[PDB]
């Protein structure tokens, strides 16, 4: 009984601490509210398995639902073969962050395209700098990596519209909302 | 003790119930999340002043402030039930209280201005007429007359509450009700480097 609450539990700590550093990724706060928070849900599950192989191969050098467990170990695997930098890491987190959309698609599609473009070319700039041996090639291994984030998590996220609260909306428009300073209208001075 | 959290729990009933109503307001969802919020904060004592006032007028015939049937300071108070007794003056209308309300609602803004100035100009203006509009057809007694009133009426309402803004000021409820329907939760696309 006692496990699966604690890891809801842990999620949703987590999914805190990811707006909080979210509202700092340039242009964020920039888009549209109900793209912040569309963006942050639907990306949620390609964010988490990131972070969590991430912190298995920063923390106990890639040592610690074992069908869907055993992916994201597969993955931070794979970052010791990269040797990911953590540059690499929270660039290719932002774009995970933009990787997920609904296919109808945001209120703003040319916010977000341009957004998502933005931080493609830091990745694409970031590997003319941290490669190894060309520039093409860590590109090439980067980006698959991103898309195979999308296949590890790809049929978990239906099972996940379950477990998907008024927590983090909170937070989000916590800074943005803008609350004295009251101008009221007046129909005659 | 237990007056004072009562008025501030039938305050939260009603502030969701607000929402639910602007949320059918012709281009209200339309306007940007931060201005919904914004607009329905800075009225929300305006807002409830004149629906106040309304309850009295409507239930008791301007006898008691009518809070809910769940209840049939007073400086602050003097004023509505002042207003409600303007409201038996005018003999004021459904219609006429649904349209003021709106403009209230569309009264109070914050000096910075709004995410969408524009939006929301176009959509007082809209209001605004919609009031000009419709007091030629229920004045008494032409139809000048009747905005004139109705205007200094929602002008008044402002400064009835004029001093108690801060007072208001100095939540994760309503924040909910209100992006519910707007932000568009199987159907994830996700976007791929290579096909
Ligand atoms: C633990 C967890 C987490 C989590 O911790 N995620 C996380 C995201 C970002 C970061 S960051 C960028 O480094 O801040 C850190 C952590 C999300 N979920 C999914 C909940 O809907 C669960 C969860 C819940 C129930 C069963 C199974 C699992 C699990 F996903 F773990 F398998
Ligand atoms: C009761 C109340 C209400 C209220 O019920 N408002 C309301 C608004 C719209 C509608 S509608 C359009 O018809 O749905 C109906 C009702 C708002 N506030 C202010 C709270 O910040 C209080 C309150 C709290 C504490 C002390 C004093 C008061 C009071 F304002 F009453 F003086």
């Amino acid at each position: 009984e006692n496990l699966l609450s604690t890891l809801n539990r842990l999620a949703g700590k987590q999914m805190i601490q990811v707006v909080k550093w979210a509202k700092v990724l340039p242009g964020f706060k920039n888009l549209p509210l109900e793209d912040q928070i569309t963006l942050i849900q639907y990306s949620w599950m390609s964010l988490s398995s990131f972070a969590l192989s991430w912190r298995s191969y920063k923390h106990t050098n890639s040592q610690f639902m074992y069908e869907l467990c055993q992916g994201m170990h597969q993955i931070s695997l794979q970052f010791v073969r990269l040797q990911l930098t953590f540059e690499e890491y929270t660039i290719m987190k932002v774009l995970l962050l933009l990787s997920t959309i609904p296919k109808d698609g945001l209120k703003s599609q040319a916010a977000f395209e341009e957004m998502r473009t933005n931080y493609i070319k830091e990745l694409r700039k970031m590997v003319t700098k941290s490669p190894n041996g060309q520039s093409w090639q860590r590109f090439y291994q980067l980006t698959k990596l991103l898309d195979s984030m999308h296949d590890l998590v790809s049929d978990l996220l239906e099972f996940c519209f379950y477990t998907f609260p008024a927590m983090l909306v909170e937070i989000i428009s916590d800074q943005l909302p803008k609350v004295g300073n009251a101008k009221p209208l007046y129909f005659h001075r």
